[PDB]
């Protein structure tokens, strides 16, 4: 229910030709798309801003307007080992992995945050690889000061 | 009313200038739209389409995409005279004609399905001529075979 609110208010949507292709939260004051997400934010001042690209991190970001930042979400660099929160159900990170049930990732819908139980969005998801039971995510997280993508083998972009 | 399933299924908007010029529809595996209505289908897998034209028929097609296929209507080339299930009303097909209470036809609604008694699509209606309080109606029709145009005289196109 409380998680859901904040990703409400965080969540802005990329259309492609009308068609939802994926979404560029809005984390800090940074509007965080993935670089994959193909076509343009729904939001006519998102559209305005100039993005610093990045083909390593996979990853779009600009300055939020500063009306935005009261709605952009609070993030944190604590990822301790435990339970966190993600709008397909929950999540697991455990072993530096955040895992997910098999199929709870669908094409597109990528751009989500991972918030944990405060809350606070603590990755982005790029898509996952499935093992078992149990999928890895694709996710850009980030440290105190560095973002640091992980993304194991065998994953698709969903 | 069953019909109304099927033809809410099966209908699309047609938008120009941010209001609905008629309505596009899944019939097997064509969409049909007149071609005197002007616009782009509101749905982006259809108005990404390239379709093929006739000006004799009226008529614009393209075979839908494979997904859309399950929400398709069945069509039928058999009219017999008798009543028949439609959006503004019971149509009659008497005497090879269609023909409808007179004000039940209004400007636009071109496309809009009629169904016969089993729920099939028989006709795409166009327009209608005034017959005073039984107005008849023009419409694109089709045989076993290739389709055939209906259009009786004063017909004001809508």
């Amino acid at each position: 229910r409380m998680c859901m609110k904040i990703e409400n208010d965080c969540i802005f949507e990329v259309k492609l030709d009308g068609k939802v292709t994926g979404y560029a939260c809005l984390v800090g004051d940074k509007v965080m798309k993935p670089a994959h997400v193909k076509g343009t934010i729904d939001n006519p001042d998102l559209a305005k801003l100039t993005y610093k690209k990045s083909s390593k991190y996979d990853l779009e970001c600009a300055q939020i307007p500063v009306h935005m930042k009261s709605d952009a979400s609070k993030y944190t660099h604590e990822k301790p080992e435990g339970h966190y929160n993600w709008h397909h159900g929950a999540v697991q990170y455990s072993g530096g992995r955040f895992t997910i049930p098999t199929g709870a990732g669908k094409p597109g819908d990528s751009g989500r945050p991972i918030f944990d139980n405060k809350g606070r969005v603590v990755a982005i998801v790029l898509g996952g690889a499935n093992e078992g039971a149990r999928t890895a995510l694709s996710v850009v997280t980030w440290t105190k000061d560095m973002v640091t993508r992980v993304t194991p083998e065998g994953t698709e972009e969903w």
